């Protein structure tokens, strides 16, 4: 009805999108692997009443012309894929990734899933699958019974020390996959990602060996949430938001009035 | 019918134009690289029924004429571009231009589109865009995927380090376009501008030299919106589009009273 | 009597029923597994005084016809199928599709309905049943009176834990149904949804695979209203009302003038 | 009188049964043997203007 | 141009576009002299104080 009605709800609706990817973050603050996500405002067109250089009368041009904005909304969400900080644990089975990677796992409709969780424990059958819902690891690893110790090497070599043999007998190796923008990963949960067309093409490799990261056995990899920063964001976001409503108060009292006189 | 109706008509578009504007910033408070805009008010063409100045009687001239005014008007959007505060962040691909200047990415049709906005990331191919629509970035900055870090200078000269070689590996240089009336440049949203007649040939160069603008990496632009301004100017507004609402209101009602009495 | 009496009537009426689905939307807030819906306004046919188009002489044609619009109503009621939020719950009972796909449950009659609220409980003879009227969800899942846990698999399978048996125990398989146009279910109330001819085919099939949803176990879906657009459009929808009666009292009072003058 | 007045008669009393609710609970907090309560929301029927399909 | 073909004058400013872009009166549909042909191509319209279209 009023153009500063519809303007307000596209301000108070992209800052109730900036709000949720911060409480979002927040929820997510002891997630494992977990990288924090921040919202990319951007205007919207802008209508065009007077041409901004249109010649008004010759030798002379509009130098500002009357445009009208429509207002604004969160374009995307954009994952801060920095590396988190490493907890040191006493269980041998999580491993973390020292730089660019990804552990891949296998889903349940047989695609491959990349996660920086490495909170991996083991099934029944022996074989090295995630501590969530128990998605095996590409490739398997799988462990004999017979083994006393497990050991993972820098270059993602599983090896074990079994009973009644020196040196350790080679289980299985360690594949991560890295993406050359990893921001366009699509998340499907469960600390879980997929690869899209803006994402690029998988590229696997042995762990240590150009570019990739390295496998540390023992540690995990925090959530890249700074609390300080998302708490401060809310309070920020939550001013905007009520600029907005002004607004739209603003305008009811005006359409309001005019009932009433006119 | 009345003049006084058609007058605060004009008066009413004019505020309505204005508290438009007003939303448009307010809704803009947290996007990146976002100039405000304030409305310009004029006043309409004066009717001529006595002459300012015309002889009545010799050596006597009037002096002030009956001259009726038409109403007000909002005759342009002016985009202040003054710089906005800067916001330091842990990202390496968001660059912000300390001073005077224009990034320039690659539209769909063509064309060159103008963008203060720094937030950039990569596509598959490892390609520098804009971290909304994704964009190009003129010229095109590609990050092979033999680097482990990206460096971009204060000249615009984007390098990257190569893993196992003590040298940095130039693969770009950015540049910068200013103009000398960005006020006039035509904003088609998604924060890009697109050049006028009246915004002037565009001029590209170092980021840096001949009055250009520094790249700042890790660093990014904010809105220069006063949500105090835009408030005051709010209810500012809201009261004189009260204003001529009486007036039309009073007009209605002799109108109304001379159709009874008359 | 009058034509503004009857565009503005129907005007009236428009809003009455978005406002009759605001209060609805607002009402089922806290429903686990509701949708909201958005009414879809359109004008009426247009009365043809002047033929737009119609040759005005030779050469020359009329750009734009005495062409009189009848008013408007609600055409439809949208169901915007949008996946609302997860609430994390203890219970082991309430399970939640995550993608496309619903429930399916038994009707007295014999009919399937199908709904996304997944708070189910048990009867006296151990049969999965919803947490409503006690309609039994199908297929039957009839949990054995020796069952110490039940667990619900990604892809539907429900196990549970015989005391002293190990490896546990299958118990049946949940299927979900997907729908080509869920909006074009016909709500029959009680969370429940009707196929109809513009709903499509009900395709049935395993719960995560063939584009289905997964089934998420202790988790429930929240309604997916924004409480945000439902108040501000009961704001614009009261004023538009507002602004339609107007019209009809500026008729009444034409009219009586008319009386008593002609 | 209009449809929105009784659509929100029944959601106002249905908050009142789910914050009824909600209270007992508390009140139970140390009744020994307790087992707290949750109410279950549904949406009422629906009037068939015209036909989805 | 009246349909005759002689000048007619008009205060009224209200005008449109016909089929082929020659801006024209918002009534019968008489074209306005000179003719003003408006491009296909074209996204806004801008008339000069002194008349430039």
């Amino acid at each position: 009805m009023h153009p500063a009605l519809w303007v307000s709800k596209t301000g108070l609706d992209a800052q109730q999108t900036n709000i949720a990817t911060i409480s979002n973050n927040l929820a997510n603050a002891s997630t494992v692997g977990y990288k924090k996500s921040r919202a990319v405002f951007e205007d919207l067109f802008y209508q065009n009443i007077n041409q901004p250089g249109g010649q008004s009368s010759q030798n002379t041009e509009l130098p500002s012309g009357l445009m009208l904005g429509a207002g604004s909304k969160v374009v995307a969400t954009q994952k801060v894929h920095t590396h988190g900080n490493a907890q040191t644990t006493t269980n041998a089975l999580d491993m973390m990734v020292e730089g660019d990677g990804f552990f891949q796992v296998t889903l349940p409709d047989g695609n491959i899933g990349y996660t920086r969780n490495g909170q991996f424990t083991l099934n029944g059958e022996g074989t090295l699958v995630t501590s969530g819902s128990g998605y095996p690891v590409e490739p398997e690893i799988v462990i004999p019974e017979d083994a006393i110790s497990i050991t993972v090497g820098t270059d993602g070599e599983v090896s074990v020390r079994v009973r009644g043999q020196q040196d350790n007998q080679v289980v299985g190796q360690l594949t991560i996959t890295d993406f050359v923008n990893p921001g366009g990963l699509e998340p499907i949960g469960q600390n879980l990602y997929l690869p899209t067309g803006a994402s690029g093409d998988p590229q696997e490799g042995v762990p240590g060996l150009d570019g990739l990261g390295e496998i540390r056995q023992s540690m995990l990899e925090a959530s890249n949430v700074n609390v300080t920063e998302e708490l401060v964001n809310m309070i920020e976001a939550q001013r905007v938001y009520e600029m907005n409503s002004k607004v739209i108060s603003s305008v009811d009292k005006m359409m309001s009035f005019v009932n009433q006189q006119l």
